[PDB]
């Protein structure tokens, strides 16, 4: 059910303890329509510890998506290294979910490129938010979320 | 010297006024640092009539450049516009490659082997991430824009 399917890759690459409560909480505000003061929640965001500067990206990202009303802390942390190679390759996966409709298209296509491709296209799509519609740009963000969490792993 | 080369370069994308003069009175106007409120500015060149929204755009970035007061939704349109992808992609491999660049003449000769819709494609880029090329090279950028875009006027 759309929200339970972000809620879940986004809650995700948040480490786990206090911040993991609140920010669920804010998720399933704004999924509703609660407290959609979006820099309101930027300056929690900002301020928050823990997360790191992407992870913080991500979910400024979600967030400006799901509310029906720019920061630069997200934007410089999507786009972090400006890699040309990412890059490239960010413009060519952008291009694809333009012709993209679904969460599922969008989602599938995304994890056949780079996590440093996927920082990169959110970074693109933040400045261009209507380039694609909202189910695939959330399954940009799960995507993205997926393979951070697909590499967060033990031995 | 730069700054009047910009304007020459801007002048030329937009008709006889004299809103043309009115144009022309605030570069110089910036140029020599008065008085200016970049808020102020854009919204009236936001208001501005005749001025085609790419104009408009151009305006926008070549102010952001040149004043002070540390985004506009119409100056972003306008440059990135259509939001189109073989554009975007001449435009990110243009970006890097200007972040290179130390010169005007140097950003101006390369850009200017690039499409218009990818130059505009690119300030849009620059105009989003305002710092990573020199102000010099931007102007080489905004430069190269008016010339493809003016010699395409005939």
């Amino acid at each position: 059910s759309l929200l339970t399917e972000v809620e879940t890759y986004v809650l995700s690459i948040v480490p786990s303890g206090p911040l993991k409560a609140e920010i669920a909480q804010r998720l399933e505000d704004v999924f509703a329509g609660k407290n959609t003061d979006l820099e309101v929640l930027m300056e929690w965001l900002k301020t928050r510890p823990i997360l790191s500067p992407l992870t913080k990206g991500i979910l400024g990202f979600v967030f400006t998506l799901t509310v029906p009303s720019r920061r630069r802390f997200v934007q410089n942390a999507l786009n972090g290294n400006e890699d040309p190679n990412n890059m490239d390759k960010a413009v060519k996966l952008y291009s694809k979910l333009k012709s993209e409709i679904t969460f599922h298209g969008a989602k599938e296509i995304a994890l056949s490129y780079s996590a440093g491709a996927l920082a990169s296209c959110m970074g693109l799509i933040y400045n261009r938010m209507g380039a694609v519609t909202t189910e695939v740009a959330f399954g940009l963000v799960c995507a993205t979320c997926e393979q951070i969490a697909d590499s967060q792993h033990r031995s």
